[PDB]
């Protein structure tokens, strides 16, 4: 009956922490997108000059 | 006895999920800096034309 909650201690702590680096993953994504279209209008950019 | 099997199965997905999102935001983390890069050379570049 100890060590399952020892265990109980242990799971929360990273579902929890799962809850914050996919927040992170999540995040860094729109990230992703944001600097996707950013590099496109560069590139058409210089192009034209 | 039954709970703490079923618990067992539970955590080894878990850290195993964890381990496998972890390569992925590194994965994303290297082409973070790679990108960092890639913005930073063209404003070098269309200001000198």
């Amino acid at each position: 009956n100890t060590l399952l909650k020892t265990e109980k201690e242990e799971l929360n702590r990273r579902i929890h922490d799962q809850a914050k680096e996919i927040t992170e993953t999540m995040e860094k994504k729109l990230v992703e997108e944001t600097k996707q279209l950013e590099l496109d209008l560069n590139d058409e950019r210089l192009r034209y000059q």
